[PDB]
């Protein structure tokens, strides 16, 4: 694995034990070896974890999720994917790492796809080797991988939305499920009927799942309600999932504007990582898969591509060269390189939209490319009225940075800015230029 120019795909089936058990043992070889190694973890949740299975080795941890006191002396970096493109974007040395470790690398993120993009690239150039850890690489067709423990696969209808009749299958049980939903605000409805028929839920969604995965642990609970970040190594101690199998796809509508369409089906990767939270426990074999639709290619045209373009054109590789998305989800998007490069002020702008704006990629990048400046809001209230963004189906409305009360009505928009009342609420912030 370890030699240069190499990139290794360890796809074995989830539960196979690549976190626990092979990392570990890479890890110590790649010191023994003296190369400079990065490992990514999807979320502080899984950082943390992999401080777990990694205690004892040298191994410096580049974020808070962990409380250690670092020796000064390791050669072994570990943060999260968004961390690693995040310090490339920004003017700060990244090390050249030799060896670079992807933990749940099926993550589609953008950051996590640029980080590949990056990663890969350097590999062909024959600069580095990479390890991408994944039961589910790209293009993968088979939902139904192996597992620790035999699975009871269930083509079903699943419920998405409340429901008074005909899923009794779905209370009756005595165990802990873990739901797959196409968003927060349809496990917001899913998880209202559950409370009301007197279980314990937790909702999961990107945005609140540090925090609210240790009520996992912490709490007893009948179900989780997930959205896909649960695809991304969070362990349960579960005994069925429920899965819509089905997703939100970002798509740019005429380069103009960016909507949430769908539901629509999950990938096979998808729904193997949905399925695959259960049947990890060899001594539990008949824990249960409950699948309500098909799978089908749902990445192709799916923004995150696009978006992982335009982080990759504006971080430095060598000369004017730019970064290829990895070969196997190039084709997920009709992009040229280079087409979204920015001169330097441009770039910082688009680096700060995304960082202390928290603007999706695609938004940051209309805003930066326009020649607005970080803190010129005016773009927040100038665009047509087909572009109001409406609040419990009245418009919303924010004070200015001037004082003066005015609808939201963004010039660009992105349907990611307003999917749920915490995004409705961030963006009204940033309007307001309260960040
Ligand atoms: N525990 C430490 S000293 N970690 C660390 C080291 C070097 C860079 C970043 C780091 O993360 C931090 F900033 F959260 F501490």
């Amino acid at each position: 694995m370890l030699k240069k120019k190499q990139l290794t795909v360890l796809d074995l089936h989830p539960g196979a034990g690549k976190t626990r058990r092979v990392l570990p043992e890479i890890v110590r070889e790649a010191i023994k070896k003296r190369l400079r190694t990065v490992i990514l973890a999807p979320t502080r949740v899984v950082a943390a974890e992999m401080e777990e299975a990694l205690r004892g080795l040298p191994v410096r941890y580049m974020t808070t999720a962990v409380n250690v006191t670092h020796s000064g002396t390791e050669i072994v970096d570990l943060m999260c994917h968004a961390t690693f493109t995040s310090r490339l974007l920004q003017p700060i040395r990244v090390p050249n790492y030799n060896l670079n470790i992807m933990d749940e690398a099926h993550f589609t993120d953008p950051s996590s796809i640029a980080a590949r993009g990056y990663i890969s690239t350097r590999v062909e150039m024959g600069e580095a080797a990479a390890i991408f850890m994944t039961a589910t690489p790209p293009g993968t067709r088979d939902a139904f991988p192996d597992s620790n423990s035999p699975i009871m696969d269930t083509e079903v209808e699943v419920p998405e939305r409340a429901w008074s009749s005909g899923f009794d299958w779905v209370t009756d049980h005595s165990g802990k499920t873990v739901w797959f939903v196409p968003s927060v605000r349809n496990g917001n409805e899913i998880a209202a009927c559950l409370t009301k028929a007197g279980k314990r839920v937790i909702q999961l969604s990107r945005k609140t799942f540090e925090t609210e995965f240790q009520k996992t642990k912490n709490q007893e609970w009948d179900f989780v309600i997930t959205t896909d970040i649960s695809e991304m190594g969070a362990n349960f101690k579960a005994d069925r999932v429920i899965d819509s199998r089905r997703c939100l796809k970002p798509v740019i509508l005429d380069g103009e504007r960016v909507i949430l369409a769908g539901p629509m089906p999950v990938t096979h990767a998808s729904a193997a990582q949905r399925r695959g939270r259960i049947g990890r426990n060899p001594n539990k074999p008949g824990d249960e898969y409950m699948y309500g639709g098909g799978c089908a290619e749902t990445d192709e045209g799916h923004a995150h591509w696009l978006e992982a373009r335009m982080l990759l054109d504006n971080i430095y590789l060598q000369d004017g060269l730019i970064a290829s998305l990895y070969r196997p989800e190039a084709d997920k998007v009709a992009a040229i390189e280079g087409e979204f490069k920015l001169r330097t002020e441009q770039r910082k702008t688009f680096v700060e939209l995304m960082k202390r704006g928290d603007l999706p990629v695609w938004l940051a990048y209309q805003v930066a490319s326009a020649g607005i400046t970080y803190t010129d809001r005016r773009w927040c209230f100038d665009g047509t009225t087909n572009n109001t963004i409406m609040e419990d189906s009245v418009p919303a409305e924010v004070w200015t940075k001037y004082g003066e009360k005015r609808v939201l009505k963004p010039r660009w928009m992105d349907a990611r800015v307003c999917s749920d009342h915490a995004a409705l609420k961030s963006f009204k912030e940033f309007a307001a230029g309260k960040r």
